């Protein structure tokens, strides 16, 4: 239990992480971290880096705090071009272990009719994005994730409808749905709630 504990976090942190490749040599750490906020809060980003010539390798970790995040960047960003080059995105390398739980946690979100929100403006409030979003169905919950020291939230949220085509109806229409001046970023759940 334990164990199997262990696998299911090391399954959800490779979820967290996107490969970035193809980056321009003229790029670094800043662009990326633009390019790849929009999708939600960035836990760090790793710059490959050859100590030797004391330049970057063309490629760099992104990690998330949400899987969800990294799901939608991994389908939103591959021929994004930044500097000039088309970047390439993808899933970690050497997940061969983890496979079954990353599609076991897919197939396990599917019943909860559940949607990931992000890049949304501070001036908004959950009450704001559930009015919105209702349009689509009846919602069963709109949550904000919050920065629990300063009570403001984060940027992004889950909500979760009633009806399994609600929750369909919304992630294809509401991806760049503009709303409080920035363009929102929106996909399926990728896990059940935690």
């Amino acid at each position: 239990l334990q164990s199997m504990a262990a696998q299911r976090q090391r399954a959800l942190a490779i979820m967290c992480r996107v490969y970035v490749g193809s980056i321009y040599y003229e790029l670094g750490e800043d662009t990326i971290r633009q390019a790849f906020a929009p999708f939600g809060p960035i836990k760090s980003i790793d710059m490959s880096w050859d100590s030797v010539t004391m330049k970057h390798k063309g490629f760099a970790f992104v990690e998330y705090e949400v899987p969800e995040a990294a799901q939608l960047a991994l389908e939103q960003m591959n021929s994004v071009m930044l500097g000039g080059r088309n970047i390439k995105v993808g899933r970690p390398s050497n997940i061969g272990q983890a496979q079954p739980i990353i599609d076991q946690l897919a197939e396990e979100a599917r019943a909860f009719n559940r949607i990931y929100v992000a890049s949304v403006h501070q001036d908004l409030s959950d009450d704001d994005i559930k009015s919105v979003f209702e349009a689509f169905g009846k919602i069963k919950s709109c949550t904000l994730a919050r920065d629990p020291t300063t009570g403001k939230h984060k940027g992004y949220g889950f909500i979760e409808y009633e009806k399994a085509q609600s929750s369909q109806d919304a992630v294809s229409s509401m991806n760049l749905f503009d709303l409080g001046g920035q363009y929102l970023r929106v996909g399926k759940a990728v896990t059940p709630p935690m």
